[PDB]
Parts: C-alpha cells; sequence; structure tokens
C-alpha cells in the first residue's frame, strides 16, 4: 500500500544520480538495489574514476561531459564527501597510429577545449616518471580530472534520502509488470507500483532486460585494476602526475596518480574476461594476466611506478556492440526508461545521465541530445521477443 511517483531499479552510478535529481524536485521516489550502494559488486568501486572532456570515444560526448563536470562541482559543494580532484588527464599514443588520440585532438578543437599538445621527449621532460618513445605524441587536458566514485554515489544517496527518497537495499528485483499507466516490480521482499520506471542495473541489464521483452546484445566483462608502490616524488598527485588514458600497440590503458601514498593505480581497458555478473570471480590475482598485463605496461612506460602490489579490485564493464551507451525510453513503454551498456566509460557522465533519466521519467523527453544513445540504432542490433 505504498505507490511511488517513480521507481529506480538499480541504485548505482546512474540510478542514484537519477534518484537524487528526482528527489530534489519533490518527486516521491523509491530506489531498489540488490546490495547497499556504494558497494564492490557492481561497476563503481575501485575508489577513483577518470573524467575527460575532449573525448576520444567521440566528440559528440563533449556536451554531456562538460555538463557532468559542472554537476560534479555542484556536488562537491553540497556534501562533506570528497568528489573531484583536478589532476588533469594525459592522453598519448604512437604518432599517427591512434584513432583514440586523433579523435581526442579533434574533439578538443571542435569544442575549443583548453589543452596542451606535446610529443616525444617533451612528454618525459614535463612528467618525470613517464618514458614514452620519441615517436609518441600527446594531448594533455589540464582541467579534467579524477572523481571519487564511491563518494559520489554515497553523497547522492545521502542527499536524496534527506529529501525523502527511499532506498530499499539487498533486494533483487526479479520481474516487472508494465501497463499503459503504471509500472510494478517484484522482489523477494515485496512488490511496488509507480507511474514511471527507470532501469539501471549495470552488468545485470544483460540478464534481466529480457524480462521487459528486450533483446539487446550486452556483454559483461571482468576488468581489474591494481595499485602499485611508486616513487612518490614522481607519481603523486601532489607533484602533479596526471590521470591518463593511453593507446599502445597492444591496447588502451588508464591510470591515476598516487593519492596520499596509495600508489599509482592502473587498468588495462581493451581486454577483460567475458563473464556473468552472478558467477564472476571477484578476487584479484586469480588469473595470471590480472597482474602481468599491468606490469607489462608499467615497466615500459612508468617504470618508477612498478613496485609491490598494494591493492587490487575486480569490477565490470557492460559493452554494447558499438560501445556507445543506451539511454532512452523503452520502445514499447513510454513509462519505462532504460540506461545500460556504459561499456566501461560511463561513470564520468553519471551526474549528467541522472539528470537525463530524471527528465525522461518525468516528461518523456530530455533537453540533452541523446540521439547517439538511441535504443533503436542499427549498430546496437536491438530487438523484442
Ligand atoms: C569497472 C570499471 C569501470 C570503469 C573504470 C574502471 C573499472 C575497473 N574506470 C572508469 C573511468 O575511469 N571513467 C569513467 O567514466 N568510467 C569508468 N568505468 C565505467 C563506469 O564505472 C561504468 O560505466 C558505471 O559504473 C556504470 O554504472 P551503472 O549504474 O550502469 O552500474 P553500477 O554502478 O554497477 O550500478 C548498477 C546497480 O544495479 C544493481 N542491481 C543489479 N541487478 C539488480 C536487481 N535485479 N535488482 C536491483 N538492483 C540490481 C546493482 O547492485 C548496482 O548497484
Ligand atoms: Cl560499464
Amino acid at each position: 500500500s505504498t505507490h511511488f511517483d517513480v521507481i529506480v531499479v538499480g541504485a548505482g552510478s546512474m540510478g542514484m544520480a537519477a534518484g537524487y535529481q528526482l528527489a530534489k524536485q519533490g518527486v516521491k521516489t523509491l530506489l531498489v538495489d540488490a546490495f547497499d550502494p556504494p558497494h564492490t559488486n557492481g561497476s563503481h568501486h575501485g575508489d577513483t574514476r577518470i573524467i575527460r572532456h575532449a573525448y576520444g570515444e567521440g566528440r559528440e560526448y563533449v556536451p554531456l561531459a562538460l555538463r557532468s563536470q559542472e554537476l560534479w562541482y555542484e556536488l562537491e559543494k553540497e556534501t562533506h564527501h570528497k568528489i573531484f580532484t583536478k589532476t588533469g588527464v594525459l592522453v598519448f599514443g604512437p604518432k599517427g597510429e591512434s584513432a583514440f588520440v586523433a579523435e581526442t585532438m579533434e574533439a578538443a578543437k571542435e569544442h575549443s577545449l583548453t589543452v596542451d599538445l606535446l610529443e616525444g621527449d617533451e612528454i618525459n621532460k614535463r612528467w618525470p616518471g613517464i618514458t614514452v618513445p620519441e615517436n609518441y605524441n600527446a594531448i594533455f587536458e589540464p582541467n579534467s580530472g579524477v572523481l571519487f566514485s564511491e563518494n559520489c554515489i554515497r553523497a547522492y544517496r545521502e542527499l536524496a534520502e534527506a529529501r525523502g527518497a527511499k532506498v530499499l537495499t539487498h533486494t533483487r528485483v526479479e520481474d516487472f509488470d508494465i501497463s499503459p499507466d503504471s509500472v510494478k516490480i517484484e522482489t523477494a521482499n515485496g512488490s511496488y507500483t509507480a507511474d514511471k520506471l527507470i532501469v539501471s542495473m549495470g552488468a545485470w541489464n544483460s540478464k534481466l532486460l529480457s524480462k521487459l521483452n528486450l533483446d539487446i546484445p550486452l556483454q559483461p566483462y571482468r576488468q581489474v585494476v591494481g595499485f602499485f608502490e611508486s616513487d612518490e616524488s614522481k607519481y603523486s598527485n601532489d607533484i602533479d602526475f596526471p590521470g591518463f588514458m593511453v593507446e599502445v600497440p597492444n591496447g588502451i590503458y588508464y591510470g591515476f596518480p598516487s593519492f596520499g601514498g596509495c600508489g599509482l593505480k592502473l587498468g588495462y581497458h581493451t581486454f577483460g574476461q567475458k563473464i556473468d555478473p552472478d558467477t564472476i570471480n571477484r578476487e584479484f590475482g586469480v588469473y595470471p594476466e590480472d597482474e602481468s598485463n599491468l606490469r607489462a605496461f608499467l615497466e615500459e612506460y612508468m617504470p618508477g611506478a612498478n613496485g609491490e602490489l598494494k591493492r587490487g579490485a575486480v569490477c565490470m564493464y557492460t559493452k554494447t556492440l558499438d560501445e556507445h551507451f543506451i539511454i532512452d525510453l523503452h520502445p514499447e513503454h513510454s513509462n519505462v526508461v532504460i540506461a545500460a551498456g556504459f561499456s566501461g566509460h560511463g561513470f564520468k557522465f553519471s551526474s549528467g545521465v541522472g539528470e537525463v533519466l530524471s527528465q525522461l521519467a518525468l516528461t518523456g523527453k530530455t533537453e540533452h541530445d541523446i540521439s547517439i544513445f538511441s535504443i533503436n540504432r542499427p549498430a546496437l542490433k536491438e530487438s523484442l521477443q
């Protein structure tokens, strides 16, 4: 006997942001999560997340990145939790051999972003601790940085709850019942109804969207990161070592400077094990590649940051065929909003996405251009049962 204006299923990166946007507008919201966010079972732990504006995945993401950036600065002011540190983000790769670096450069020009262009020894000179070949070039973004992802979700949650949003934890939604004028969810702890539904279950979207008659390719991947003891006089945020996402012959890697001596953190972006979110092995180091793919990069490009492994984490990407997100209304139900397939690079946009999801749930439209994330785009290979 407790109807809600809006029900958000999956209160993680995207869901909690949306719940915050909804609650702030006096919209009676219920957020349901299988665990207790922030947690270490989804796609948002590992402490830090890079936010970039000049976007190598595609210049069309710049508007949402700039808006998310303004929203993170707003969040920083509203909570006691630390949200963002402006480390700047370095992107580099072999000259003329990286579509990623090239699009980052074009995105910067097209949106008049502030960036520094440098190459070869200039990179190694500017940042002691980085050793790239002379044929490498780079684009550094000084005003980009690092987000503390767990803190972000915790802040959004605390603020949304203070405004009246209810968060039902450790409750797995197992099925949905959608009608032309209402939505209903089913869980072992009871069922709930609302006028609108937002679906943002991360890796589990690949197993449960079928319950909404959707058939979209979504593949979860096991993606690890490691924190390594480093030469603090070189890799510390304190001496301005940047966050980074770079392309080398064998793939793309991303990392963060050491914060307060935690050690430089690194991840291998283009490779991960295909897995199922309910059977994934979340222990770091069980596959020899977990640690060796990271050191393979470090010994070659950041040799002073290749010491003892201090900590490891195991997390998940959920990829779509084109690696672009899905943010749109359910093709058959205008009262159901879907947010999925963030393909390993969506956290930085979570603030902006929560705003988008809130707009879609309340008005069936958004002021943002989200056409590139259409659930009906051909590259997605979407369908219904
Ligand atoms: C894993 C990873 C991802 C990542 C990254 C490094 C790693 C190791 N670095 C990033 C970076 O530097 N910059 C960036 O912009 N993104 C980066 N990412 C990607 C980003 O973390 C992901 O795209 C993002 O976290 C996706 O968010 P989403 O909201 O989709 O996923 P979630 O945070 O896991 O939340 C989903 C929640 O839903 C719940 N759930 C699942 N099933 C159910 C059911 N049945 N009922 C109720 N709730 C459910 C989960 O519990 C979870 O909380
Ligand atoms: Cl993802």
